[PDB]
């Protein structure tokens, strides 16, 4: 379940980072 980009997961999208994929517990791929 690892995100794209170089992306991470998390509720929130990490420093200037745009929301995408899926993710447990609500947290989803926010893609750079």
């Amino acid at each position: 379940k690892k995100c794209w980009n170089g992306g991470r997961c998390r509720k929130k999208c990490k420093e200037n980072e745009k929301p995408i994929g899926y993710c447990r517990n609500g947290k989803k791929c926010c893609v750079n």
